[PDB]
């Protein structure tokens, strides 16, 4: 294969400040966070992974190898890693996306979301597969959680800790999220990725619902293999819902490529009404701001004349 000839980057902990916590786990914390680089006069939003165990190796040899992917990986529709910080534990430094979950977020805003804004998180979502796909890399946890939204015309996916390349047979699951012939085989493919995407597109089109709810995971299986499928969603038109139907064939060759999916949806957004049914889809905004002003309140420091995104800060540094 390839030689990869990424760069990781080596923070000193004094550069950034933690701010909040945003997601408290076992065994790791999530902090909203600024980080000044060394010289460079410039503020840039981060969100800080750090382990509060020491290890817990093998936790540790986990965000060790999330460090790895997220840094070998360049796309507008993958979450970049900016470096790690070499502290007590390790500390991933990453891009803020201000906006949280794609998952909270379609619950929170379900009344004022529309059709244009489905459909093209939709598009995204596949092109960054696509990308990934194109990397030879089974991403292997795709779901609604792992997307992340930096503003609502802008997700980007997430969670590359199980990422791994194709055909690698590396040393809780998900379940719901998995495609058949993962829970049977422990087999994982871009097109096990179709699938975990299709039920993505499903936790979507109904604002965040939970897949077979009410139904143990240990069920799954034996409904999978009857020929069970998640319902129909209500805005959904056939078209769409035909769409994640194909995500979720036995014969993983059937499925779409996500190379295809970009392609669909996006003949889809150019006729966004014909595909989703949504009450009162016109009155609907949804509000990005960009102001100097916007980061306060988050970060609320005082002035942040020298934002900059981390989309905007490239290297060589
Ligand atoms: C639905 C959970 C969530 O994502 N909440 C969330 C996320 C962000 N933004 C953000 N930006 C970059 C990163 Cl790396 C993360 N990571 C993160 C944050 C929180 C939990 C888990 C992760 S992670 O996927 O494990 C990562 C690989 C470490 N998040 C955000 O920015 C403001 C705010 C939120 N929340 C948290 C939940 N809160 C209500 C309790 C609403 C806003
Ligand atoms: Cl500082
Ligand atoms: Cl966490
Ligand atoms: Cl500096
Ligand atoms: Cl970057």
């Amino acid at each position: 294969e390839a030689p990869n000839q990424a760069l990781l980057r080596i923070l000193k902990e004094t550069e950034f400040k933690k701010i909040k916590v945003l997601g408290s786990g076992a065994f790791g914390t999530v902090y909203k966070g600024l980080w000044i680089p060394e010289g460079e006069k410039v503020k840039i939003p981060v969100a800080i992974k750090e382990l509060r165990e020491a290890t817990s190796p093998k936790a540790n040899k986990e965000i060790l190898d999330e460090a790895y992917v997220m840094a070998s990986v360049d796309n507008p529709h993958v979450c970049r890693l900016l470096g790690i910080c070499l502290t007590s534990t390790v500390q991933l430094i990453m891009q803020l996306m201000p906006f949280g979950c794609l998952l909270d977020y379609v619950r929170e805003h379900k009344d004022n979301i529309g059709s244009q804004y489905l459909l093209n998180w939709c598009v995204q979502i596949a092109k960054g597969m696509n990308y990934l796909e194109d990397r030879r890399l089974v991403h292997r946890d795709l779901a609604a959680r792992n997307v992340l939204v930096k503003t609502p015309q802008h997700v980007k996916i997430t969670d590359f800790g199980l990422a791994k390349l194709l055909g690698a047979e590396e040393k809780k699951v998900p379940i719901k999220w998995m495609a058949l012939e993962s829970i049977l085989h422990r087999i994982y493919t871009h097109q096990s990725d179709v699938w975990s995407y299709g039920v993505t597109v499903w936790e979507l089109m109904t604002f965040g619902s939970k897949p077979y709810d009410g139904i143990p995971a240990s069920e799954i299986s034996s409904i999978l293999e009857k020929g069970e499928r998640l319902p129909q969603p209500p805005i959904c038109t056939i078209d769409v819902y035909m769409i994640m139907v194909k995500c979720w064939m036995i014969d993983a060759d059937s499925r779409p490529k996500f190379r295809e999916l970009i392609i669909e949806f996006s003949k889809m957004a150019r006729d966004p009404q014909r595909y989703l049914v949504i009450q009162g889809d016109e009155r609907m905004h949804l509000p990005s701001p960009t102001d100097s002003n916007f980061y306060r309140a988050l970060m609320d420091e005082e002035d942040m004349d020298d934002v900059v995104d981390a989309d905007e800060y490239l290297i060589p540094q």
